[PDB]
């Protein structure tokens, strides 16, 4: 039931109850879970990852976000909790 993370040249143990996801995989931190933007390493201190891959200076990190409006406040308001 142990979670595994998601970076390959990363040797660290995630716990299921401490998972950091991202876009649906697992990571043992969100330090990982951004696979490296600033080539900062995990929060480990026997842990050496950083330059995995071809990953040089940054990643293509830019999100499509949500237009699904915005909870548009009009006269008549819905039920509220
Ligand atoms: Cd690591
Ligand atoms: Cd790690
Ligand atoms: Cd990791
Ligand atoms: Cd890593």
């Amino acid at each position: 039931n142990e979670l595994r993370c998601g970076c390959p040249d990363c040797h660290c143990k995630v716990d299921p109850e401490r998972v950091f996801n991202h876009d649906g995989e697992a990571y043992c931190s969100q330090a990982c879970a951004e696979q490296h933007p600033n080539g900062e390493p995990c929060p480990a201190p026997d842990c050496h990852c950083e330059r995995s891959g071809k990953v040089g200076g940054r990643d293509i990190t830019n999100n499509q976000l949500d237009e699904a409006l915005e909870e548009t406040f009009p006269a008549s308001d819905p039920i509220s909790p």
